[PDB]
């Protein structure tokens, strides 16, 4: 497995690396919003993805907006993202734990992220990621939030991966280039791209950042339109994920669903637990299995 051969992963420069120093890129997929589609938060779906689809990575959604969310009900959060958290460190694959947030939420994240790097902070499978999807923030109001919670996980978890979420749905990395995180070690930046929407100049805002010492994790991206409808870009998608293997950037489809849209990979018909023949995968589901497997 993945987790044998490399062990803790860290940082350096921008290089996200295994314990011997050799770059790493995970390549793998997102459940979506556990709230959305809570019945993919199962310790099968999680093999299935690694087994047969090749994911080094599963992302785990916990959402912190719409009904039913982690303010709202905690308990349930916790019922979804458990199962995937140990499934990941059974069949031996990195875990990405997400705080699915757009708004603020400074006090719930540190509880929940000092919960999580008690319990799992030792595994080295664990990412954790603090703020998915900020919007419409200046970037210095996420970046305090940001020192303020990874102060909480690196008094428990000293060296585990930390993603860090930036303005504008992780857009603004150039914001982050002039004025980065100080003296933290083992954080990445992380970008989202949807490139049916998203063209060309934010790959070159990403390498501008990359070049300027900026990590990049692209913890969350597809081939859909930003609203995970609409078209599906497949030779946008080449191109971003042709990119993003030559500058060695990790990645993250988005997801394993169910939903009407483009980008849902799944029908409604397919089984919880897995095993999903061709049949039960989307246009979008097809093409990010593809993706994975031959880039794993
Ligand atoms: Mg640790």
């Amino acid at each position: 497995s993945i987790v044998a051969q490399n062990g803790r992963l860290q940082v350096i420069g921008t290089q996200l690396s295994n314990e011997k120093g050799e770059p790493v890129v995970l390549r793998g997929a997102s459940l979506g919003w556990h709230n959305l589609w809570p019945r993919f938060y199962n310790k099968n779906a999680v093999q299935w993805l690694a087994d047969d689809w090749k994911c080094t990575v599963v992302r785990a959604a916990m959402g912190l907006e719409i009904e039913d969310n982690y303010r709202e009900n905690p308990e349930f959060a916790l019922q979804c993202i458990t199962p995937v958290i140990e499934s990941a460190i059974e069949n031996g694959i990195y875990v990405i734990i997400d705080f699915h947030a757009h708004n603020k939420y400074t006090e719930e994240a540190k509880t929940f992220f000092a919960g999580m790097a008690e319990k799992y902070g030792e595994y080295p499978n664990v990412i954790y990621e603090i703020w998915n999807e900020p919007d419409y923030f200046e970037w210095e109001e996420v970046k305090t939030y940001s020192e303020e919670v990874i102060a909480v996980i690196r008094a428990i978890d000293p060296d585990n991966i930390i993603l860090v979420g930036s303005p504008h749905w992780d857009q603004d990395l150039h914001l982050v280039a002039e004025d980065p995180i100080r003296d933290v070690s083992n954080i990445m930046y992380t970008m989202h791209f949807y490139a049916a929407t998203h063209e060309a100049w934010l790959r070159d805002r990403t390498d501008e950042a990359i070049a300027k010492g900026i990590p990049v994790f692209v913890s969350e991206c597809g081939g859909s339109e930003a609203n995970g409808d609409g078209r599906l870009g497949i030779e946008e998608w080449k191109t971003y994920v042709d990119w993003m293997e030559s500058r060695k950037i990790s990645w993250v489809a988005w997801s394993v669903s169910d939903k009407n849209e483009t980008c849902s990979m799944l029908l409604p018909r397919a089984s919880a637990d897995g095993n999903w023949t061709e049949d039960l995968l989307k246009p979008w589901g097809k093409l990010t299995r593809n993706s994975i497997r031959n880039a794993n």
